[PDB]
């Protein structure tokens, strides 16, 4: 329902969507950082948040910065009950230095719906189709995908 | 409820999934590319979709191509608004070339449900037994994890 | 509701949350790993899980471990029907080694709330104001923003 926000700093923007219906709130840099290559920054928004009940904020890269300047953003688990400075940990995997300046819009947050269950430790799973498949279990291609179900 | 989509080209490859209770869509890359080590491209699927309301598109790393070819997806937050190509943001981290070749399959697209809250700014937020703690505050093992909670 | 999961070894270790309100719950290694700079290593927890139903289970980064030691986790989809050795794919981008020891918690485990859809091929989608916008369409600053809407 609400997302809530607090400032912390004057050098900080109310986050903004980039669409009518964008997953994400875009955070802005409260400050300039020089991201070295093959280096990261953790880039302060001077924002605390209160995310509504029944999701936490994942910080996610834009596709601007990913597919212009090989930006990424590590870490990105907000979690409900964080009251901290929301910190966006980027990583420039560029050849060139990335430059962050104060106001730029450098990740998105997104209101996630989890689950939060209760932990329960069994002897024994019950068996399914996929069973122990996985890291490429099913192939390449789309013959693969077809003969895996037969 | 239903995942619409429409093709581009005749390139393209309707999505699959690799198990009955698979998260994600498999895509497939509508063309060949050569992605050289410590290089990204973007791969064209050569399909718009309409997501259902209530989630994003996320696109996201298969766990084969992962462990087997140091590949990993950047970007991944397809809107529920967003009409155009799908793109594949793929990251080589590997020291070898990666072949992306037509019809296989390089990614996978989860109905990530999200809400969509209004954004509310207030002077304080309420406070928490997290608080500010962030960026390991709670430590490496087992002991640090119940001493956090004494 | 219920995260149900059952014990491969003993050298595994219950997940446990870092806060009353966490996204995740912690993954612990179940075995001593060494990662080289730019390389990944396969950290088995030696768990199965049987994610409740409407979600998956996503392998998520640590921001203690991302911002302080450049560790990141690839691939990272558990699907509800996968019932094998839940594998922590971390990536160390770091210049040093990275030290993986039994017992350590490097990464967390969300229940990602998702829709399983029906796949729909239609010739035409709807349009929307977004349309084919996307990659930095929206700009880079505050008044990018806000030009974008007009
Ligand atoms: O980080 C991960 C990712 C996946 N897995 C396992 C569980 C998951 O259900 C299974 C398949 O995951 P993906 O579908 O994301 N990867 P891929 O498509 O390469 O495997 P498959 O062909 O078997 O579906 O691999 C892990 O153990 N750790
Ligand atoms: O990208 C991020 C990730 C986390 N954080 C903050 C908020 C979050 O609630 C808190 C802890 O996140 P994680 O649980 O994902 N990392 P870690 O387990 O290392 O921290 P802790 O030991 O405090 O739980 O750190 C950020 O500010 N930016
Ligand atoms: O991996 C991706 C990510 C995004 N996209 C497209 C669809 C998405 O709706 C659109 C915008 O995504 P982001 O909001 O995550 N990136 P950015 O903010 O840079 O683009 P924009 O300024 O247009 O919102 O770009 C892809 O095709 N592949
Ligand atoms: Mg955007
Ligand atoms: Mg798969
Ligand atoms: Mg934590």
């Amino acid at each position: 329902k609400r997302l809530r926000f607090a400032r912390l700093s004057e050098h900080a923007t109310a986050p903004t969507k980039g669409s009518e219906r964008a997953a994400g709130y875009d955070l802005y840099s409260a400050y300039d950082y020089t991201v070295l290559p093959m280096e990261k920054a953790i880039v302060k928004t001077d924002i605390q948040i209160a995310l509504p009940s029944g999701c936490y904020g994942r910080v996610a890269p834009r596709s601007g910065l990913a597919a212009k300047h090989f930006i990424d953003v590590g870490a990105g688990v907000i979690d409900e009950d964080y009251r901290g400075n929301v910190g966006v940990v980027l990583f420039n995997f560029g050849k060139e230095k990335f430059e962050v300046k104060k106001g730029d819009r450098i990740a998105q947050l997104i209101c996630e719906r989890i689950f939060y269950p209760e932990i329960e430790e069994v002897q024994v799973l019950d068996d399914t189709e996929r069973g122990s498949g996985g890291f490429g279990s099913t192939g390449t291609n789309l013959e693969h995908h077809h003969h895996h179900h037969h």
